[PDB]
C-alpha cells in the first residue's frame, strides 16, 4: 500500500533523479532496480504499478551477483524482460512487451551482448522441467517478436563473442534447446519461423526440409565447426547424432570416402617405404633416394601438423583427448625428421631414434581404422582405455620398477641395466637368497595387483552407457575427419560447395519470399492418422 | 557347449577383422624395430610371434610398450566380452 | 522404524520447548560425554543423523531447527546449516568421532550427507597444498 | 551398488587426511563457518550460531511455497 504514495510523493517533490529508476550502487548488486524486485517476487500488479510510474524497463543489472559464471551467482539477461522470461512468468513478459507506457524491446542486449534468447540458452541445464520451460518461453518470444517487430530476425543477433542463440547453444553444449531449434514446427499462420517444413506427404511416408542457415559447413563459423573445434562440453557427440546434422554428415562422408581412401593409400605406401628403409639399416643409391623421400614426406607431414595446430583454436581445445592423437602423429613425424637429420650428420644416435620413429608410425595408422564402421568403434574404445588407464599403469609400473631396480643395485653392488633386466623379466622370456626371492615375489605380486586393478577401469567404462555413446562419439570423429578433409590444407578452395537445394519455404512477416537452403530427409510415421495433416509445399510427390 | 560355440563364432567374427589386423601391424613394426636393432625377416617375425606369447634401454622401452599394447588388445577383447555380457 | 523415531524425536523437542524453554536438551551429555548427535554419529544411525542435520521447524518453535535459508532469489537460494557439534574446532567433533571413534560398516555414508559434503570439500581444497 | 559405496569410501579417506592435517604437526585450527544471528530465542536475546552456507538451485520452486528467509535481499 505504500508504493503508489511513495511514487506520488517523489513526483510531487520534483525529483530530477526519479525514485522509480534508482539503481543500486554496490558492485556486488549493481544496477538492480525496483522493477527487478517486483518481477522476482512474482507480482504482475506491482510491475504494472512501477511501469505506470515511469520504470526504466531496459535497466541493466550488471553487478557481481548478476552476469556471472561465478559461484552462487544467477545469470540471466541483465534486463528486466529477460528476468521475467527466465523465471517462467509469461504474463509479466506479455505486459512488458505490450504495455502502452514503455514497451520492452526484444532486440535489447546486455553488457555481454546477449538478447533474451541468448539468456534462455544460457540457463539451460538439459533437465526436463528446465528444457520444457526454455523451449516454451523461446517459442512464445519468437511468436511475439514476429507480431511486434516483424521486420527483425531475432535469432540473427550476434553477441560480443559473435554467436547467434543457436551457435551459443552449440558452444555451451545445451542439447535440448539446440535439438528443438533444429526442428521447430509452427502449425500457426506464422509458419516462416519454423526450420522444418514438409515438401510432400503421401500416407505414412513424407519428405521434410531442414534449414541449413547456420548448420552447413560451407559458411564460416558453422555449428559443425564450433562443435568439432570450439565447444568444450562433454556431450558434444550427442549433438552430432541429431537428425539434420546426422543425415548431412552421412551424405558428406559418403561423398568424401574416396579422398579418405586415397590419403590412406598414400600414407600406407609412405609407411611401407619408411619400414623398408629402416629394416635395411646400386643398393646404396636406392637407400639414399629412399632417405630423401622419407625426409620430404616427414617435412610435408610436419608442415601439415603445424598448419593443423595453427588453424585449430587454442591448440584444438588444448588437446585434452581427441586431438592428442594428432599430436602423437606430429611427434612421430618430428622424430622421423630428426632421425633423418642425425643420419645426415652420421651421429651415433641416428639409428636408434629412427627405429622409434618407425613404431609410433605403425601405431598412427590406427587413425584410419577410425573408418570402416566397426574397427572405428573398436579404436574409440581402445583410445578411451589407453587415454587414462595405460598412462597411469605405466607411470606406477615405472615407479615400482625404479624402486625394485634401486633395491637390486643396492643388494648386488647401472640403473638402466637393472631396468632392462626387469623389462626382460616383464616379457617373462640362505637368508639373503630367501630375502631376494621374497623381494622378487613382492614385485611380481604388486605387478599382478596392478594388472588386476587395470580391469576395473574397463569395467566402469562398460558400466557407463556405452551403446548410445560409442556410436555417437564415432560419428563425432567421422565429422571431424570430414571437416579436416574438406579443408585441404593447401587446396583450400575445395570447401566451396553448399549442401542442399534452395527452395521457397513460405512468406516472412516481411513480404519477401522465404528462401533458405534446405536439406531433404525422408521419414515414415504410422501415428500421424489421429493428428492433423500438416501444410505441404507440393501437393504431389515430386522429385 | 553350443552357446559357447555361438560366442566363439561371434568372437572370431570380431577378432579376425580388427584384432588380427592390429596384431599383424604390431608384429611387422616390432620385427622391423628388431631388424634395425640388429643391423630372415620372416624368421624375425616368427621370433616376434614367440615373444608375443612367450641401445639396450631403448629395446627395453620398445618391449615395455609392446607389452602394454598386448595388454591393451587383451583389455579391448575383454571389453568386447563385457559388451556381449549384457543380458 | 526411522519414521516413527524421527516423529517421536521432533515431538519430544516440541514438548521440551513447551515445558522447559530455558534448557537445550540436545546439549545434555551421557556418562561418556556425548550429545545425541555425537552418539548418533558414533553408533552409526544414518536416518536420525541426516534428519537432525537437515532439520527445519516452520513452527513458532523455530529456534530448534538447524537448517535455515539465508536468501532466496528466483531459483537460487543459500541455505544455512548449523555447525554446533559438526565443526572440527572443538574437541570430540562429529567428524572426529566418525573418522576415529565410530565402528560401523556404512559410516562412510554419513560423509556423503549434504552439510558435511561441502564442508569437507572446501577443507580439502584448502589443504591441497 | 558397490561403485557409489567405493566413491564414499574414497571421500572418507580424503576426510581422514583432512582431519589429520587439521590436527597439525608437533597449528591451531580455523573454524570454517560464519557466525550469524538467526533469530530470537524465548529469551529476548538473539541466538547467534556458526552457520555454514550451501548454495542450491531448484527449478521446481515456482509452484511450491516460498520459505521464510533471514535476509530479504541477497547480502554478502
Amino acid at each position: 500500500a505504500c508504493i503508489q504514495p511513495l511514487l506520488e510523493i517523489d513526483r510531487d517533490s520534483g525529483n530530477p533523479q526519479p525514485l522509480v529508476n534508482a539503481q543500486c550502487t554496490d558492485e556486488y548488486y549493481r544496477g538492480h532496480s525496483a522493477l527487478h524486485i517486483a518481477i522476482e517476487k512474482r507480482s504482475l500488479q506491482c510491475v504494472k504499478l512501477l511501469v505506470e510510474n515511469g520504470a526504466n524497463v531496459h535497466a541493466k543489472a550488471c553487478g557481481h551477483f548478476f552476469q556471472k559464471n561465478q559461484d552462487t551467482c544467477f545469470y540471466f539477461g541483465e534486463l528486466p524482460l529477460s528476468l521475467a522470461a527466465c523465471t517462467k512468468q509469461w504474463d509479466v513478459v506479455n505486459y512488458l512487451l505490450e504495455n502502452p507506457h514503455q514497451p520492452a524491446s526484444l532486440q535489447a542486449q546486455d553488457s555481454l551482448g546477449n538478447t533474451v534468447l541468448h539468456a534462455l540458452v544460457m540457463i539451460a541445464d538439459d533437465s526436463a522441467e528446465n528444457s520444457a520451460l526454455v523451449v516454451r518461453m523461446y517459442d512464445g518470444l519468437l511468436q511475439a517478436g514476429a507480431r511486434l517487430c516483424p521486420n527483425v530476425q531475432l535469432e540473427g543477433i550476434p553477441n560480443l563473442e559473435g554467436l547467434t542463440p543457436l551457435k551459443l547453444a552449440a558452444k555451451e553444449g545445451k542439447i535440448e534447446i539446440f535439438k528443438h531449434i533444429l526442428q521447430r514446427e509452427f502449425s500457426a499462420p506464422c509458419q516462416s519461423l519454423s526450420r522444418k517444413f514438409t515438401e510432400w506427404c503421401y500416407g505414412p511416408v513424407r519428405v521434410s526440409l531442414y534449414d541449413l542457415a547456420s548448420v552447413d559447413s560451407w559458411e564460416e563459423n558453422s555449428v559443425l565447426e564450433i562443435i568439432a573445434f570450439h565447444s568444450r562440453s562433454p556431450h558434444r557427440h550427442r549433438m552430432v547424432v541429431l537428425e539434420p546434422l546426422n543425415k548431412l554428415l552421412q551424405a558428406k562422408w559418403d561423398r568424401l570416402i574416396p579422398r579418405f581412401c586415397f590419403n590412406f593409400l598414400c600414407y600406407l605406401v609412405y609407411m611401407l617405404i619408411f619400414t623398408a628403409v629402416a629394416y635395411h639399416q646400386a643398393g646404396n643409391s636406392m637407400l639414399l633416394l629412399g632417405h630423401i623421400l622419407i625426409l620430404l614426406g616427414g617435412v610435408y607431414l610436419l608442415l601439415g601438423q603445424l598448419w593443423y595446430f595453427w588453424r585449430r583454436r587454442l591448440f584444438i581445445w588444448i588437446s585434452f583427448m581427441d586431438s592428442y592423437f594428432e599430436i602423437l602423429f606430429l611427434l612421430q613425424a618430428l622424430l622421423t625428421v630428426l632421425s633423418q637429420v642425425l643420419c645426415f650428420l652420421a651421429i651415433e644416435w641416428y639409428l636408434p631414434l629412427l627405429v622409434s620413429s618407425l613404431v609410433l608410425g605403425w601405431l598412427n595408422l590406427l587413425y584410419y581404422t577410425r573408418g570402416f564402421q566397426h574397427t572405428g568403434i573398436y579404436s574409440v574404445m581402445i583410445q578411451k582405455v589407453i587415454l587414462r588407464d595405460l598412462l597411469r599403469f605405466l607411470l606406477v609400473y615405472l615407479v615400482f620398477l625404479f624402486g625394485f631396480a634401486v633395491a637390486l643395485v643396492s643388494l648386488s653392488r647401472s640403473i638402466l641395466d637393472a631396468s632392462l633386466e626387469l623389462f626382460k623379466f616383464t616379457i617373462g622370456m640362505l637368508r639373503f637368497r630367501g630375502v631376494v626371492l621374497l623381494l622378487l615375489l613382492a614385485y611380481v605380486l604388486l605387478t599382478y595387483v596392478l594388472l588386476l586393478n587395470m580391469l576395473i577401469a574397463l569395467m566402469s567404462e562398460t558400466v557407463n552407457s556405452v551403446a548410445t555413446d560409442s556410436w555417437s562419439i564415432w560419428k563425432l570423429q567421422k565429422a571431424i575427419s570430414v571437416l579436416e578433409m574438406e579443408n585441404g590444407y593447401w587446396w583450400c578452395r575445395r570447401k566451396k560447395q553448399r549442401a542442399g537445394v534452395m527452395l521457397t519455404v513460405g512468406t516472412r512477416p516481411d513480404g519477401s519470399p522465404d528462401e533458405r537452403w534446405c536439406f531433404r530427409v525422408g521419414e515414415m510415421n504410422w501415428a500421424t492418422w489421429e493428428q492433423t495433416l500438416p501444410r505441404t509445399l507440393c501437393e504431389e510427390p515430386s522429385g
